[PDB]
């Protein structure tokens, strides 16, 4: 079966990586406002 230790350890990383992502998501949300999506239409 092979002990999937990496699986359990990987779950713990997501908790931290996700927390660090949400912290930066706030600033990124603003930056997007500077560019703003605008493509031609018909």
């Amino acid at each position: 079966g092979k002990i999937p230790v990496k699986a359990i350890k990987q779950a713990g990383k997501v908790i931290g990586k996700g927390l660090r992502a949400i912290n930066i998501a706030g600033t990124t949300h603003d930056v997007v406002s500077f560019f703003r999506p605008k493509k031609k239409k018909h």
